[PDB]
């Protein structure tokens, strides 16, 4: 029952995607790694509640490689967001609720607050705001050592769940290896300052919902708490840390569901 | 340049109680664990910098074991404010900055709170405002079960710095293992709803500094941050976890420091 294909946008991207399911759209946005295979287990289990799923690989990553450089370099929110439209348009979601951890989280805020007619609601995880220099060095090291250092973080530190990052398999693994470097290069040095919250104000009222890992340690997004906290954005957590939708699909499933049906009850009221 | 010595309160209780330097009153409330050689370092880098530095054990523990049994069963951070009044009224404090962790963070916004004129300004760490059922369960286990537990939990799951911890040495953790079962009969089923952190508007305004560890699972005291930023109190991390005058001593000395001279400036403006 899953789409499996490829659509090409004018801004010269060929992307990757994969869809499941009829009624109101859910797009799911990736982490700055760029790889929807991640998704997988929960894209079937969202899809069987009465949802059309996109997802799909990010502009230069994965299979979504056939992109010009100017759309994996020097990454911003607003041009990740810029991106994201072009493959709505193309597919032809005018409605969407969307997700997004990380720069996925940057992208889904710079969505929803540039195109408001587009988003029903965005729920956003772990938003960096902040420069990390032992991660932006990274990218004047050799691909091999970028790979090798970015894929134990991935795996040590941040997966929430090593057996469930580890069982993502091979041929996933072997995409990542590739992206390590073009992420490094392209995404922590840019995507920080480009966050979407300098104007607590403009998150006021907004159909937004936030979480961070529960494992994550406190400092890594204690700013996303007390941001939200100030614009009275709903603020929560989901099990795990960065990449809940694959150390705990299923909660991540059930999180997104209920997250999408309370706000689809709100906008018929 | 350290007094070690006792002093006893007409409530029944004997303290053992330390004091350094000369200066305005800082007065360094333990943890639950009731244990104030933990702040040795720090009492005299405090001391170094012109204040008079004032700790104790805490009733019912360590070396202020003689105590009635109300002092350290069913015990509330209303109670415990209580008792520290009572130690600083026999000591001739008049006025003292506050420093507490956990049970003595719910103390120390209890002091603020209840006693405006005696307290200078509150630093909390921490602070305990929800149930933990499988801590209050220990209260039924055997004295010497519950001392493996949660000398093996603090150890492990909260100490921020394993080698910090074990170092704190033989003396200190035979009277640490005698306190387990004393807190764990006294402090987790009272504790987290004796929190006075429900009104949200008392804490506006107030001289209150909260701070959690930076390497704490974002879900330990997620509450403590929304709480904070709901009532503007300034709030931030320290490094570690639980015990940050244990695992990086010069960093909590330092910050307990200039939060003091932050309050002095202020009361003088
Ligand atoms: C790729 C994923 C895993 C990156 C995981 C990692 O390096 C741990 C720190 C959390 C920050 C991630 C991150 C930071 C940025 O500055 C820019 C970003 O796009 C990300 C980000 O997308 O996270
Ligand atoms: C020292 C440590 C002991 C217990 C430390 C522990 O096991 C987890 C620390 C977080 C909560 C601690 C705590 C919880 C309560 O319900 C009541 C308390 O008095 C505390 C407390 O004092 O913390
Ligand atoms: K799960
Ligand atoms: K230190």
């Amino acid at each position: 029952m899953r789409t499996r294909s490829t659509i090409s946008t004018p801004n010269g991207i060929t992307w990757y995607y994969e869809q499941e399911g009829t009624g109101p759209d859910i797009v799911l946005v990736p982490d700055g790694l760029g790889e929807c295979q991640m998704f997988d287990s929960s894209v079937s289990q969202i899809a069987a509640q009465g949802f059309r799923v996109t997802t799909f690989d990010m502009p230069g990553m994965s299979r979504s490689a056939k992109a010009p450089a100017e759309t994996y370099t020097e990454v911003t929110a607003q041009k990740l967001a810029s991106y994201v439209i072009s493959i709505l348009d193309a597919l032809d979601i005018k409605h969407a609720t969307v997700w997004g951890c990380s720069s996925g989280a940057s992208t889904v805020v710079a969505l929803l607050l540039g195109y408001p007619d587009r988003i029903r609601n965005a729920m956003c995880h772990e938003l960096p705001t902040k420069l990390l220099d032992h991660l932006s060095n990274t990218a004047v090291l050799e691909d091999e050592e970028i790979s090798n250092i970015l894929a134990n973080v991935m795996l040590n530190d941040v997966s929430g769940g090593s057996e469930a990052w580890q069982a993502l398999g091979v041929e996933v693994h072997a995409r990542l290896h590739k992206n390590y470097p073009v992420f490094a290069r392209g995404y922590p040095r840019t995507i920080p300052p480009s966050a979407p919250v300098q104007d607590v104000e403009a998150l006021r009222g907004k159909p937004l919902d936030w979480t961070v890992g529960a494992a994550t340690p406190t400092e890594s997004f204690f700013d996303n708490i007390v941001t939200a906290t100030k614009a009275g954005v709903n603020i929560g957590l989901l099990p795990g840390m960065h990449f809940p939708y694959v150390s705990h699909p299923d909660v991540f499933a059930k999180y997104v569901v209920e997250t999408t049906q309370k706000h689809l009850w709100n906008s018929s009221s």
